[PDB]
């Protein structure tokens, strides 16, 4: 199918790499290539994760000297400031360049056009979907891990094979797997999880907790036990990962297994049309310009829930039962 | 009534006058202008338009530069940005001036307050309705076009003759007419219909496509052809334009007429409605705020649409076809 | 794919071939046929249009007669009587024939079955998109046309290179298409149009009107000039004719593209029911009862619908206004 | 105003004018005119009428020859069937003059376009609102009646002048007036009336009756005495007629008075958006539609509500009653 297992190194063997960025996949992926055999180069805000980088042993530039001195670049940087930072730092440099292919981690700003590099530039993308430490605690295993495949723009036919000699260079396949794939498909996925399932999680163990505390008389403490104080949840989806989601259920109880089956088949309409509403609001770009403009006015809505969340009374419980139990 | 077939020449000549950009009317007033005997200049932007305003053969001075040697200025260039280059290089100079007239071929920025020159310039528009090539299709038949007056302030008493100067320093009146008609009524008219029939139209349009291929079992070809690749509708506006609206069916079917006439009377109250909705939310300044806030987020909605209307089967079908049929 | 682009002419020639009217289509097909080395007669009501036939150099029989002597027959005539005629003057002469072809320009009447001529003829159709006279503003360009073909019953298996022949033998392809298609296809499209996307807009284009009059306090004038008594329409079909709907809107504003695409994905949902229902309408045979009737009555509504759009208030105002500016 | 208590009747004499139908109106009209000094004929068809006009001196020729006699005609017969007539028997004729003067009863037919005579040809109207009987029981009074005048087709610039001829021709004003009107106007009174209060009129009678007697108990007899088998509703339009409608009511109880009122604010609404849908129903031409296709079917629904109306238990109820009473 569309998978790939394994695939060639040799377009990047004889060019240099410009690495942006020395946090999370910066570091992991940046070592992961020099151990592939590999000549790099980094380009770092020089502070404490440029302190730890020329620690590690990689000679780093200003930005804009690593992407001079490099044919690729690729952009390990977050994604609510990269817009400014590109038209100041980078346009100009890449401007004076020919023959260069840029490849990020999210889709987010490229999907959207916030940032639109020229026809000089094949322009790629791959993703992976873990939070980044499981990656060495993968690859001290001599194992591989799966990631997303995309290319925006191809302007020397070998956009592809680039993408996965990167691929290759980072250390996923062989051990995992590497998907094609739109950056649009990239970013609509992350933001689907992001917006459908686990708000609806949080909210609906929230609702539990407010419920059976002010219409049934129950202690706050057995609430927060029951509902996510253990580590119930983790065990399940632990399970899930390895066995399937539903096969996961045989080891629960028949009473269990008939409940969850039949109240998921009865309000699998409502959530449907939820995440049809959320979906069809990301792909038009709508909630783009919603973060975008709530960034220009300096973060106010933010600033409040995260107030709200912490000022409920779940939030003081659950501070004061963590106490009891000496978890920090 | 309100028109006006021809009026006078005089408080302009013996004045300079300011023309800010050599696009589309720029360049047709005012050679107009310039052939209807008055002593002017020009300010723009030193690119390619540059390179053909001197040649030809207007002398182009800075922006700013041309309004310090004039006594009115027009400002022939876009509604998106125009607001910032007034800001910067436009009102310092402005500052520098006691009786000076300014005048625009849209109404956005004035209407809605975006530009707010001093009590010391009486501010007036014009407007055509063209798209601006038709203007020379009817200066080269020595016709005259209609469009649209309106005064803002006057701080000389003068400010509608000045109006009537000015049109007739265009080759309007005689041989078109010229209008009356605040900022407002510009502004108000011109998104109407940006925001009503013409989307309505083209959403209709490709709803018949939808339906007649994904339920009857239709050849996208057929389709294409009957709904808008042929030029009907382009014969059905010249008549309109010519003999009238109702008066152009006279040369259809009586089919057609009984059709088209039921359903028309049939839909009125729903188009109505939403009519009304969007004339609301013009007359509020809501769209301007919209339109303002998607240039500062970075066009993402924009971007998101325009591809998805190309990437539409409607689309791809009448690339295939065009080809075909050898349009480019 | 299901097009053709030329074919052969050999089953025309040696066979008579009768035209059944001088009108618009009949006129200028008949001509061409002629010029198409064919030998060919022509069946008309004597009047004006006899006197112009005959004047053009076409021997004109009786209809009987021209199909008494052709083995085939086109009734290039109305949509809404031909019934009784083809039951009183052509049916009795046909049921004396064996071997017969009948071809027309629109499916109303055989889609619908308000003519079922015997098993003993070959039935067929194909029909052009334009109004009659871009046709030979066309021809005398050399070039060809696009069209429709359709089969309705086969007693001879080779109805469809008879289609074919009668194409060439109009001068549509080479240099146009032809299409195939049901008489179904045909109707369905041709009604939807007249249905759908025409009254809408002109019911969005008077509701416009009288909103921005009875509710802003617009002059008539302006209003008018703005929505249709300008040529804007006209130069925007042509553009969509030429290089695609969307394509087009490149030569228009930013705000305009922005606000159109807006409101057209906003306002899809609703038009589409309508044109749901309008097909669904068609599809069943409704309208032709309806319209059937409304003959059989003697067009009151018609004539009432009539009076009412030119007695409206925007029809007067562009009375007065398009005598101001000579137009007739 | 627009009323009219006197004219002259100079265009008349010295024309021969032709009367067409001896029912109640032609036969009343046709005599005061031949008083009033004007040569005149009659025509008819021949049966009892054409006896009883024969009968009281009026020389009756057929139809089309009282038309070729003379150069006015006046269609005094029935609005369902007139059309044919009229296309057969009278087209015809009239195709052979000049110089003619056609006046109506009533305007159903050519306000809705059923019959269109040719510009050779002054078209006006006039309608009394009486029965007709009220016409001789005011003449013999030497009084005059009101009546409804209409031009809709002016090739002589005398229509007016014509229809006040007329007018004074048939013993109206001086002594009633005469009002000047449309067809359309005229047309949709009578219409309206017939549709709206006539009908709920007897709706709310006939429901009263139904629940009076099978939810509270109640003697047939007596519910048809109080609602209608009393004379009290003719005293009350006839002090209506004579005082006004709301002064008439001083003669009533306080008690009635207060509930009459209050029920008739209370209801307005509604009734007022019944009236407006019927009203809209017939402007278009919509019932004609209906009347005329219900004549080409046979007559059905009206002879179904004719037995459901008289099956039904008041009417049975009734006849018991009227016979008691000696009523026939
Ligand atoms: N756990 C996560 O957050 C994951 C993040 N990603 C992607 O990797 C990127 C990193 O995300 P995070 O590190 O979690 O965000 P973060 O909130 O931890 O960002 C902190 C870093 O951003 C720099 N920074 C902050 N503001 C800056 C500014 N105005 N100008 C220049 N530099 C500035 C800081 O130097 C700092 O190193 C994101 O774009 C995301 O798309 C992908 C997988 C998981
Ligand atoms: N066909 C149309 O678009 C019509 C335009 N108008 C009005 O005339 C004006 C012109 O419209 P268009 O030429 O079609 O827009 P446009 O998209 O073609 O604007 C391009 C011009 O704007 C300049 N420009 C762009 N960005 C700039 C920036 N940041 N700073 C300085 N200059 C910048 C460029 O030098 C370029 O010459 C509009 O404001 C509109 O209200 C009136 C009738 C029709
Ligand atoms: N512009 C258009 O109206 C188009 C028409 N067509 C098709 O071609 C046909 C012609 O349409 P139009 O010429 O526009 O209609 P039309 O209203 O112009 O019809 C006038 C013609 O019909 C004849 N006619 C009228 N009543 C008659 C009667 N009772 N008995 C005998 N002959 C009568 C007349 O002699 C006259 O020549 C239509 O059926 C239509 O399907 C196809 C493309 C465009
Ligand atoms: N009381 C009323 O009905 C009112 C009538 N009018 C107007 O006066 C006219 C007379 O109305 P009515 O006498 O009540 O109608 P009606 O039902 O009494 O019509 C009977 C007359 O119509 C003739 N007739 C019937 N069918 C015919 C046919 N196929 N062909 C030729 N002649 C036919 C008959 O010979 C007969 O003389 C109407 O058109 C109406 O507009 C105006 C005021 C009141
Ligand atoms: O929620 C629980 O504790 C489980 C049960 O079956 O009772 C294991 C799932
Ligand atoms: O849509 C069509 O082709 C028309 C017809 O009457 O059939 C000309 C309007
Ligand atoms: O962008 C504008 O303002 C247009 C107008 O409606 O006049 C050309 C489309
Ligand atoms: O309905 C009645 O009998 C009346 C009353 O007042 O009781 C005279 C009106
Ligand atoms: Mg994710
Ligand atoms: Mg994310
Ligand atoms: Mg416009
Ligand atoms: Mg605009
Ligand atoms: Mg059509
Ligand atoms: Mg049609
Ligand atoms: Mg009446
Ligand atoms: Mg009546």
């Amino acid at each position: 199918d569309k998978t790939v297992l394994d695939a060639n190194l040799d377009p990047l063997k004889g060019k240099t790499i410009g690495v942006i960025g020395y946090g999370n996949q910066g570091r992991v992926q940046a070592t992961i290539m020099r151990e592939n055999g590999l000549n790099v180069i980094v380009g770092n805000v020089k502070d404490k994760y440029y302190e730890l980088a020329k620690k590690e042993g990689f000679e780093v530039y200003e930005i804009d000297e690593a992407v001079r001195r490099s044919d690729v670049a690729l952009l390990l940087i977050p994604d609510e400031v990269m817009k400014e930072v590109y038209e100041k730092k980078i346009a100009p440099v890449l401007q004076g360049k020919k023959e260069f292919v840029l490849d990020f981690a999210s889709g987010y700003n490229v999907a959207f056009g916030l940032i639109r590099p020229p026809k000089s530039v094949d322009t790629i993308m791959v993703a992976p979907r873990m939070v980044g430490e499981g990656i060495m605690d993968l690859h001290k295993q001599g194992k591989g891990y799966p990631v997303l495949l995309g290319v925006k723009q191809d302007a020397s036919g070998k956009a592809w094979d680039y993408a996965k000699a990167i691929a290759k260079g980072i250390g996923a396949i062989p051990g995992g797997i590497a998907v094609i794939s739109s950056f649009e498909e990239e970013a609509l996925l992350d933001l689907m999880s992001e917006h459908t399932w686990v708000p609806i999680l949080f909210g609906a163990i929230k609702a539990c907790y407010d419920i059976a505390v002010k219409e049934y008389g129950v202690s706050p403490e057995a609430a927060l036990l029951e509902f996510y104080a253990s580590g119930e949840l983790a065990e399940i989806a632990r399970l899930i990962a390895e066995e399937g989601i539903f096969n996961q259920m045989v080891h629960h109880s028949t009473t269990s297994q008939y409940g969850t089956l039949t109240r998921m088949f009865k309000y699998y309409d409502v959530v449907r049309r939820i995440v049809e509403n959320e979906a069809k609001y990301i792909w038009d770009g709508s909630f783009a310009k919603e973060w975008s403009l709530e960034q220009q006015a300096g973060y106010p809505v933010f600033y409040r829930l995260w107030e709200l969340a912490t000022q409920s009374e779940m939030a003081k419980a659950e501070k004061e039962l963590y106490k009891l139990l000496g978890r920090k």
